[PDB]
């Protein structure tokens, strides 16, 4: 803005100052991913959302229940990365709830992106799928991560992935044994592994894949063979590989394939680039809206909007949230009611194939 | 000549009537944006080293 | 399609983003040439098509039978090539009702593990019924343990079809258990089908080696020519070297015709089954036209394009009923069957 | 078949096997799942040249022409090309020995 000093005008001879702050006013940084959990628990009032920052704070707001273990796994499984905020909600009817759709809505305008329901029921999975679709269509992009029960055959997994083929749901096959800060080792259903994967994905930078990131678990109940893992990957089911040929044995997340059945478009198939797309569109929308709508269509606006877009995309390039963009494709056309804007973006892709061609050749040494 | 020192032929209208000629220019006032339309195209690029 | 963001339309003042994803879509490439087998086994659930990915899985599902020996040969003839997927089905008589099950399993070569000519005719009929549909297929078949040339000719004539090949020879394969397994010629056909599945799209099995220990019959050059000209595949014992080996003479087909490569030679038929095929200005821009000026215009256009990036003798134009069809010739990649060397002895004056 | 040394000779097949195995395992753990940053092709080229430098140091290859190391990154994948001169044991020596006269004067 620009402001007069004094604010009240003066008629008689005087000096007055007009001051412009746009050059020092800040700007919104890169948005933050926040992780959402819905859980059976003991503790605080049900059906309200708590922002949580510390395990101690969580262990005061909640006690002795699977939600608190889920929060523990969510922070503990990503040691290398900054521990983000978590949004958590106990659920009980004011007895077991018949439906969660009535409660999921209380997340709707929270600043939250990844959802995990702490239950195995396919109906709950469908409910959260519908909710994530709803909010995305409303313009609040979200994703869900989903998992089975304690132990499931490939047949059951394929059945579930049939029941939910969706670009905003991911299914986690493996269930395993974790080790807890309480000095406890517990067998858990696969959705707790999905909690771990959501913690890692929400910790990672925007547009960074969970594929081939390590996972920390005491054991897995199902150790899938190479053909088994290829089968599940073809079906768009996330699987955990036990690395055995290395001297050190550890568990990899094999891939970040969504449950969606068509692999031809990566923006729908792969979580990372879909997330990058979601954040890029959301930030473009909200920033252009608050920047320009209602402003006067002064003759130079065709410059100013191009300069704004080029600045924004330069900032996106700086953070490695896009690969590159052509500056000259940023083009603006102004008509009396409307700004019409064109841009090209090169998005950032994770490496998923490396092909080495090795040519043996002779050289004649001589002396 | 004036705009060289300092208008589109498509934007001036002339009517002559009764020894009088009315010359009417179009002019463009300053409005305010109500709509922004962004077309976002994802290309891809070969890097090489 | 172009995606609107938000998905919901809005009329109050707002921004909307339209996303063109179409510049990134992929996976548009071909299928691999999955291989198909039908025959006897123990253990497997009959008339169920199983995908198989390694021999251990095969021995886990199928056991103790000729289908597993076939799967062994199918990956043993081509050790220096990719060991791709195989589709296999235990069959516990009509075979069409079983062959129907392969109809929507995406595999290109099939071999029945039987020498019975009724079976071969059924398989040829199935290959026809599939390939005249949107999903091309081929089959390979063989005789028994020893059949005469006149029997092989009679069989080929009865089974004369542009998508079936007959292999004449039979022999012995060393199995990975060390067994000297004597096998009928249709297992050699399995071995050739495995090789052909392993080779690239429009590579050819002619002059590829066969890793076989011995052959029941060795054909001299005149007999190899006789079988080749009749469209029967035969295996040569290469004797001209201390490093003797067995060589697939040719990829001929039981339909033999000099006038069309695509039906005579299996590899070019496969290329045609897998090849891929690849601007308008409208007469209102001109008062009248003819095929002559259409040809000269399109020649000037493609001359400009080929300068930036076609022979006038190689474009045909027909105009009919307000429509002009412009037909280019194009040249596909074949494979050499003949090399002709003219060697001229000159002599030279040296001087010093 | 003596024609191919990678088949005929144990030492060459061994060197090949360890070369391709350590390439696969290290490119896997170094780069798979990493973002295609605009510099990624240069980083991979440096990594490959480092690896082959080590293999040369240890006398596990004869040499590599470092100019032939080429990397192309295109969307979801990298294609890498390299030339390697393999290490080989001597298995023949031929000496051609020519007698010549010399005139000595004093």
């Amino acid at each position: 803005a620009v402001e007069p000093f004094p604010r009240r005008p003066i008629t008689r001879p005087h000096a007055s100052i007009e001051v412009d702050t746009s050059g020092i006013g800040g700007s919104a940084g890169s948005s933050e991913k926040v992780f959402c959990l819905i859980g059976q628990a003991e503790g605080g009032e049900p059906n309200t959302v708590y922002e949580l920052r510390n395990y101690s704070q969580a262990k005061r707001l909640f006690r002795s229940g699977e939600l608190l273990d889920a929060i523990e796994l969510a922070w503990g499984s990503n040691p290398n990365y900054t521990a983000g905020r978590i949004l958590a909600m106990r659920i009980e009817d004011a007895e077991p709830p018949a439906t969660w759709a009535d409660k999921l809505d209380k997340f709707a305008h929270e600043g939250g992106y990844y959802i995990v329901p702490l239950s195995s029921k396919q109906s709950v999975h469908a409910e959260v799928a519908s909710f994530v679709k709803e909010r995305s269509d409303a313009g609040e992009p979200m994703r869900a991560i989903v998992g089975g029960g304690f132990n499931e055959s490939k047949e059951q997994l394929f059945g579930r992935q049939a029941s939910l083929s969706n670009p905003r749901v991911s299914l986690v096959a493996n269930s395993g044994t974790f080790v807890m800060d309480d000095g406890r080792k517990n067998h858990v259903p696969a959705y707790m592994v999905a909690v771990a994967l959501g913690g890692l994905a929400s910790g990672l930078e925007i547009g960074e894949s969970i594929t081939f990131k390590p996972l920390r678990v005491s054991s897995l109940d199902q150790i899938y063979e190479s053909i088994d893992l290829d089968e599940l990957n073809e079906n768009g089911i996330i699987s955990i590989e036990f690395v055995r040929n290395r001297t050190n044995t550890f568990f990899r997340i094999v891939d970040d394939v969504t449950t969606f059945n068509d692999k031809s478009d990566p923006v729908k198939a792969e979580m990372a680039v879909g997330e990058a797309n979601d954040f890029l569109v959301s930030e473009l929308k909200v920033q252009l809206e608050d920047q320009f709508i209602g402003t006067r269509t002064i003759n130079t606006s065709a410059s100013i909007i191009k300069d704004f877009i080029q600045s924004y995309l330069g900032r996106k390039k700086r953070d490695n949230e896009i690969q590159d963009f052509p500056a000259e494709d940023v083009q603006v056309i102004v008509e009396g009611n409307e700004a019409r804007i064109s841009m090209t973006v090169y998005p950032i892709r994770s490496f998923k194939k490396i092909s080495v061609s090795l040519v043996y050749k002779q050289q004649t040494l001589q002396a």
